[PDB]
């Protein structure tokens, strides 16, 4: 009974210490690990649930779950529904329920044969999930009780391989460790460090399968909780409250998993156009003077700067929707000021509200106490904790009068200083002190049976009170959603106040965050770890559907160093947010502030990501339009490559751009992995060594000088390129180009999706225009799927082609000599001058 392989024993003792004698009286089996493996653990026998009455109906099935003998923890719910949803042919869904009792539930929206097949075991119960196609066992979960009891909640299942990826938000490789690991999910204000529960929590997993088959699990539940991974392999999902609701999405491709998923939790939002360029920050520019100086600086220095922010320092007093009067007086004139020359404004907004004012004296907190818009204590008063301006209310976004506040505040603040978004902090939400300032009650919210593997060893570290109230449920069940449904609250407020498009930046984050905003990683630090930690951080956010993410360019805390921030820069320009952001003590680390080499390599790493940004902008619209990622890992795109698996250095923009950075001190060289194909060096593409790297999938090592990051093109792409300008409002009116990659065989495809960059309803309302580019034959012509009054007048001057063999004796274009083009022997390269447009049928051809 007791004979049971170490890496597939399930601890029977996750809640305490415990004895062989208190381990035998709880019915489990005891061994000492020989050198974490428990030693107290289930035998085959534990009393689980029994499955009874089963049965089937058009949506799938319904059953009972009766447990007769109780578990150790507190209020076992021994009567349990399951019912089991064939939702589509890729989505599986079930959910386990109390019968009796409404429990809380995450709000959220919602040959022919499914993927799936599913089969119950009766005693102990369990779900069991295979894949059609092959018969891999998916789910399996009477591999281990069930446990559902009212704050204790435990499936476990047999994972298909050792490759699991998801389970954010922690400091860790994008593959994780099935080591007997503990990861919780448990929204706290930490820099990231490993092994710590960070800003935000998405119960998602994706699997691997042997062979590149793929599926992703999503447990829909907000409460504390801790995922613990072991090496048979395995993972049991161990939470804190709510139910059992749990999709299973069949991929089979790990790309189509992503999508699945995000057909449940949302697509990810559009950003407007000029959110993806170069966004420039730091805590401590004082005044609006030393604002202004920091435009005028990159401006001098020819660096792109498309938004500029500010942090704290523009707040009276450290208080939300006021402005200082001493170095911000003329706050209003400068915001405008910005906007005449084509730039945007982001300033800091905090969710807590200070409430130690005259009364009277401050709108926010007078109005929100009048209406009732702030989370209570058990006596009914506005929980007070301690954030930046001293004692603080915090808002209750699930109250629909919140919601209507937070409206206001923003219109009245926009009408006096007109921002173009928000970034939003301290959404955790993060509390100077324990829980409130006058402590926490004595209850089974703040104190319960099983606290997870939280920094600090309570629910109430650096938070507030559990068992506080909110106009949907307590604390203790919406904690995990307070920053997305702050989120959610400033994308409608955005949306109010200036009727285009929104753009938030948020530190907290839940699944399904990506459909409202984005986010960024938090307080760094300026460290060459940190720099490679940000790759596999932005690729897990990516498959969450959070595309619009990036790490703080340079690093937040501590000192950078030149050499640093020239890497940093250089990798952080293929962040899909790009954001230069510092600490107040901080040495300075704008791009001018450098040497002039250091600078040259910069202004390089801005030059080609704004030269890129029609088809980042592309890829954005992909991931609006059909639950794509941005940022991917090689795994994604070429899943069928094992040799892909582990690859979190390296990051794919799309199908076709390969990113190889360095990430390390002192490297003059850089060795990442290519998949089965020709790759060309983008530095072949003239912007305003080998050629090609023809790989068998295979890695390779590249030269990389500190005033290079390595960049290849997939043979069989096309790229859309846009020329230059210190603002995307000066690039949009540049004239286009193409770069080409062709296959061996003379093949590319490419796109463009151009719309006005920053109006609501593009796509419902067809405001805009899309263009396919192919080339074959030794031709290339586009086809147009949709052309509107957007994307007319969109010049297409240059067309730069890769592998072309042999020199070309002739280069027409539609029809007619062109009037020059260059071909370079030793790089195989086509560089060719048209004049042509991107909404009209063009057809240029060389022979
Ligand atoms: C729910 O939240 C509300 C706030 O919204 C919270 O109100 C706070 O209650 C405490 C008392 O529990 C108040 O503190 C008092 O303040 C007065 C005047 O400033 C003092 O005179 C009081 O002193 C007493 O306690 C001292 C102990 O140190 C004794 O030495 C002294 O002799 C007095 O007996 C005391 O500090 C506090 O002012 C309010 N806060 C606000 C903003 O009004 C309430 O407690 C919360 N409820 C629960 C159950 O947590
Ligand atoms: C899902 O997981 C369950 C639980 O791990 C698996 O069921 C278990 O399978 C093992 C191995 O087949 C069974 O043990 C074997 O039992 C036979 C007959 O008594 C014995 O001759 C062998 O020596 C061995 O011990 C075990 O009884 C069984 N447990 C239960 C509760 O059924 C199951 O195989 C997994 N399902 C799938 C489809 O993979
Ligand atoms: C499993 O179901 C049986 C039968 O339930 C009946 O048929 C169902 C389709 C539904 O229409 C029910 O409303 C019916 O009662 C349960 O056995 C019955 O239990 C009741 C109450 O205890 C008793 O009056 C009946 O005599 C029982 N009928 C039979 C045929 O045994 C049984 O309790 C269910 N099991 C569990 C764990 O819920
Ligand atoms: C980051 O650096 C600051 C400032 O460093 C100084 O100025 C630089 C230009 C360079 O010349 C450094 O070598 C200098 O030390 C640090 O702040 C200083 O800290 C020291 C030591 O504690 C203190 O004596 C100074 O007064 C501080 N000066 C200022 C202007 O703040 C800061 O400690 C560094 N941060 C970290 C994490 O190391
Ligand atoms: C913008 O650049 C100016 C000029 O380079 C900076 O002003 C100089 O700052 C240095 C400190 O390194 C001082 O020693 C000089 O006295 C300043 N020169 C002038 C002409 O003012 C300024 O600090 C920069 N501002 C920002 C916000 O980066
Ligand atoms: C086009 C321009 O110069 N300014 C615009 C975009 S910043 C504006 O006033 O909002
Ligand atoms: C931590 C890791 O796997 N790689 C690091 C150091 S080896 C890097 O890319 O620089
Ligand atoms: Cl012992
Ligand atoms: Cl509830």
């Amino acid at each position: 009974q007791c004979d049971v392989p170490p890496n597939s024993r399930f601890d029977c003792a996750p809640d305490k210490a415990i004895t062989q004698e208190q381990c035998e009286a709880r019915g489990c089996c005891y061994i000492p690990a020989k050198q974490g493996q428990p030693w107290c653990f289930f035998p085959p026998s534990y009393p689980s649930y029994k499955l009874e009455n089963l049965s089937s109906s058009e949506m799938g099935y319904t059953a009972t779950l009766t447990r007769t003998t109780p578990t150790f923890f507190p209020k076992d719910i021994l009567t349990l529904r399951l019912d089991v949803m064939m939702e589509t042919e890729n989505r599986l869904h079930f959910t386990i329920k109390d019968p009796a009792n409404r429990r809380y539930e995450v709000p959220l929206e919602t040959a022919p044969s499914p993927l799936y097949s599913v089969e119950f075991s009766e005693e102990p119960f369990g779900v069991i999930v295979h894949r059609q196609l092959d018969g891999r066992v998916l789910l399996n979960t009477t591999v281990a009780p069930l446990f559902f009891a009212d704050q204790f909640l435990q499936l476990s299942t047999s994972l298909p391989s050792q490759y699991i990826t998801g389970l954010a938000e922690h400091l860790s490789p994008l593959m994780l460790s099935t080591s007997w690991t503990r990861i919780t999910l448990w929204n706290r204000d930490l820099a990231p460090t490993p092994g710590a529960n960070l800003y935000g929590s998405h119960p998602f997993y994706l699997a691997l399968e042997d062979g590149g088959s793929a599926h992703g699990v999503f447990l829909l539940n907000s409460n504390a909780m801790d995922v613990v991974l072991q090496p048979s392999p395995a993972l049991s999902w161990r939470s804190t409250g709510g139910i059992l609701d749990v999709y299973i999405f069949l991929g089979p491709e790990p790309k189509s998993v992503v999508q699945q998923y995000l057909d449940v939790v949302g697509y990810p939002f559009m950003p407007p156009y000029w959110g993806l360029g170069f966004h420039l920050c730091r805590w401590g520019y004082s005044s609006t003077a030393i604002t202004r100086q920091v435009v005028e600086n990159m401006t001098r220095a020819h660096f792109p700067l498309d938004v500029q922010w500010n942090d704290l320092d523009y707040m009276d007093s450290r208080r939300d929707f006021t402005f200082n009067k001493d170095g911000f007086r003329d706050f209003p004139a400068m915001v405008q000021e910005l906007h005449q020359g084509g730039r945007r404004y982001m300033m800091i907004v905090d969710p807590a509200i200070s409430s130690s004012g005259p009364a009277g004296s401050y709108r926010p907190y007078d109005e929100g106490l009048r209406r009732g818009v702030f989370i209570t204590n058990e006596t009914g008063q506005p929980l007070i904790g301690k954030v930046w301006p001293g004692s603080t209310a915090f808002p209750d976004f699930t109250n629909p009068t919140a919601l209507a506040w937070w409206e206001d505040m923003v219109a009245e603040f926009h009408d006096q200083v007109p921002f173009d978004g928000m970034w939003i902090d301290m959404n955790e939400p993060s509390n100077f002190i324990r829980g409130s300032e006058d402590g926490c009650p004595n209850n089974e919210l703040e104190n319960p049976p099983y606290v997870p593997g939280v920094v600090g060893g309570t629910l109430q570290a650096a938070t507030i009170c559990a068992s506080s109230h909110q106009f949907l449920s307590t604390h203790y069940n919406l904690h995990n959603l307070y920053g997305l449904t702050e989120a959610i609250a400033s994308h409608r407020a955005l949306v109010k106040a200036r009727g285009t498009r929104p753009f938030v930046i948020s530190r907290s984050t839940f699944a399904g965050h990506g459909r409202y905003a984005g986010h960024w990683t938090g307080d760094v630090w300026s460290s060459w770890e940190q720099l490679a930690s940000s790759v596999p951080e932005i690729l897990q956010f990516n498959l969450l559907g959070v595309p619009l993410v990036g790490a703080d360019v340079c690093g937040f805390l501590g000192n950078t160093s030149e050499e640093l921030c020239v890497r940093w820069t250089q990798l952080g320009a293929f962040y899909p947010f790009m954001r230069n952001h510092n600490s107040l003590l901080s040495l300075p680390q704008e791009p001018y502030s450098f040497s002039e080499p250091a600078q040259q390599a910069m202004r390089k790493a801005l030059t080609l990501r704004y030269a890129l940004l029609p088809h980042l902008y592309t890829l954005f619209h992909q991931a609006h339009v059909a639950g794509e990622t941005v940022a991917r890992p090689l795994f994604l795109e070429f899943p069928k490559d094992s040799s892909t698996w582990t690859v979190d250095h390296q990051l794919l923009w799309g199908e076709a751009l390969l990113i190889t950075p360095v990430l390390q001190a002192g490297k003059a060289e850089v060795t990442g992995y290519f998949p089965l194909g020709t790759w060309y060096d983008l530095q072949t593409v003239p912007i305003e060594r080998e050629p090609a790297i023809h790989s068998e999938g295979q890695w390779v090592t590249l030269p990389a000088p500190l005033d290079t990051i390595n960049v290849h093109l997939r043979a069989g792409y096309i790229i859309p390129l846009q020329g230059p300008g210190l603002t995307t409002t000066e690039s949009r009116q540049q004239p286009m180009a193409l770069a080409v990659a062709l296959t061996k065989g003379g093949e590319a495809r490419g796109e463009l999706f151009w719309d006005d960059g920053e109006s609501l309803e593009v796509l419902e309302r067809g405001a805009y225009t899309q263009v396919i580019f192919l080339a074959r034959n030794n031709t290339i012509v586009n086809e147009l799927v949709r052309v509107t009054s957007e994307g007319a007048g969109l010049q297409l001057q240059k067309v730069t082609v890769l592998g072309v063999a042999t020199a070309p004796q002739q280069v027409l274009s539609n029809g007619v000599p062109v009037s020059n083009f260059t071909y370079s022997p030793d790089t195989k390269v086509l560089d060719i001058c048209v004049s042509l447009l991107m909404g009209e049928q063009f057809l240029v051809s060389w022979c």
